[PDB]
């Protein structure tokens, strides 16, 4: 169903497209009678950008003969930003075009990138808070499988709305990990993967949440 | 670089491929993803190809080239007609869409096949129908001749829009439809400044047939 890979990094966001028909070439950038401009968002929040000056901020254009890839900073201008109850998560609406005489070539992405979503844990549950953002959670996939909310329950997921959204998981269902940062172990989630509803469709992110120590260790 | 061919009937666009190869053979193309857009703004009119084909459009690609065909009654054309001369334009916007990559070509046509062209002992005359186009240039072969000019080249303007241009600027040929011989002009482009823009129409126009002299034979 998706072509492109969409990595969300500590400073940025990495969207690399295949080049189903399109014969780019490393060199059709900053070259006269052509021109790439990006944008982030939608409608009159949308931020444009000659490519240029998407340079000088931190973006980074690369391409060879299979792909199309372009580096995004995450404080580019037009990234939507949700923060709730010290839980942070934000999205990133790319348009990436392409510009010659009489044509355009434009990809498209829409990023969900959730770092920084608070993580509280207890004796029995870890407790993921999701900020409320257009995105509706309809799966929740371990790695097997996209487990559907209807089965959510039964494989030791509770959703809960009281406030926000609030996703609980079985202590059983955690890993554990030696740390240093936080003595001496951490119950963690490897390669989690949520997806919701997001304006009218499905979108994905992938996160590796962790329980926190109230003071972790660090020089 | 599109080549724009006016008819009476149909306005056909051919598109190179410079920097695709789209419907190559490691491809599969259909009906499906390709959107013809006519017009402006909220005046575009927006087709399925599946539609336009049934309207009389037709769409053949290969790895090379792009050619639509548009027939001259597609909702969206501009119609200017005055003092029995016909002229019309055509925005086209030609998208194929994949759900995350997309291109478009782009080509704004102005058709004045059936212009009114009249003639007489020094001139030929052309009436332009007026238009958002401000005439800036006319270009018969080699080169742009601007407004500043046309009055020593022998073109000169007239008030929608009559252009004269002496007979010594015409060629003459006989043919099957002028058996003795006709005025007339090939590939003559006419380009305007349009709406902050250059477009160019390129129109064949002819005067009338030429009558020989009675010759008297065999008594
Ligand atoms: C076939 O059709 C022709 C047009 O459809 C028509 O030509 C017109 O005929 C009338 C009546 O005979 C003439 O009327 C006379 O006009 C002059 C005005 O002087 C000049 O006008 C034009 C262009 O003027 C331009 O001037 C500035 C720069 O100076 C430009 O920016 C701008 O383009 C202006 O338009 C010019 O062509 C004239 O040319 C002269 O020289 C030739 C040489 O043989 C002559 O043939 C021509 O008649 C004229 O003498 C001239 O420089 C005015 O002073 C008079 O009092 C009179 O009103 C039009 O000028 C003429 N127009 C053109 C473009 O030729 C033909 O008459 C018609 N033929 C028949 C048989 O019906
Ligand atoms: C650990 O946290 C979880 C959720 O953060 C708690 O689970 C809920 O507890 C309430 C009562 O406090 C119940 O009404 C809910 O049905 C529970 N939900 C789930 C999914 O278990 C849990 O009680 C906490 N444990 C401790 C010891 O505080
Ligand atoms: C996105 O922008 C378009 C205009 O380009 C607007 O019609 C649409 O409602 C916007 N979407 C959202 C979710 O605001
Ligand atoms: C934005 O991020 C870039 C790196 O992605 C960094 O160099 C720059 O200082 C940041 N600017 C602000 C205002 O945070
Ligand atoms: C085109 O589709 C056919 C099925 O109709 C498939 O067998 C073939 O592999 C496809 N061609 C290419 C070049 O992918
Ligand atoms: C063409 O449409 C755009 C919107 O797509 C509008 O802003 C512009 O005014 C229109 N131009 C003309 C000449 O009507
Ligand atoms: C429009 O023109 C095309 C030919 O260019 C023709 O096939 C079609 O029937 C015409 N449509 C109408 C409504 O006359």
């Amino acid at each position: 169903e998706i072509s492109e890979i969409v990595v969300c990094r500590r400073d940025l966001i990495s969207f690399s497209f295949p080049q189903l028909f399109s014969r780019l070439a490393d060199e059709n950038q900053n070259v006269s009678e052509m021109g790439w401009i990006v944008k982030i968002g939608n409608g009159t929040r949308a931020h444009i950008l000659p490519l240029k000056d998407a340079i000088v901020q931190g973006f980074n254009l690369l391409i060879d003969s299979q792909k199309v890839t372009l580096h995004v900073p995450a404080n580019a201008t037009g990234i939507v930003h949700y923060v709730q109850e010290s839980s942070y998560l934000y999205t990133v609406q790319l348009e990436l075009l392409f510009s010659t005489t009489g044509q355009k070539i434009v990809f498209s992405s829409h990023a969900i990138c959730a770092p920084d979503l608070s993580v509280a844990c207890n004796a029995t549950h870890m407790t993921l808070t999701i900020p409320e953002f257009p995105g509706k959670l309809e799966s929740v996939d371990f790695g097997q499988w996209s487990i559907p909310e209807d089965q959510w329950h039964a494989n030791g997921i509770d959703k809960e709305a009281t406030n926000g959204l609030r996703l609980n998981f079985r202590k059983s269902l955690l890993k554990t990990k030696p740390s240093e940062k936080c003595p001496f172990y951490q119950f963690y989630l490897s390669s989690l993967k949520l997806t919701f509803y997001f304006q009218g469709n499905m979108l994905s992110t992938v996160i590796d949440p962790e329980c926190h120590c109230e003071s972790p260790v660090s020089l």
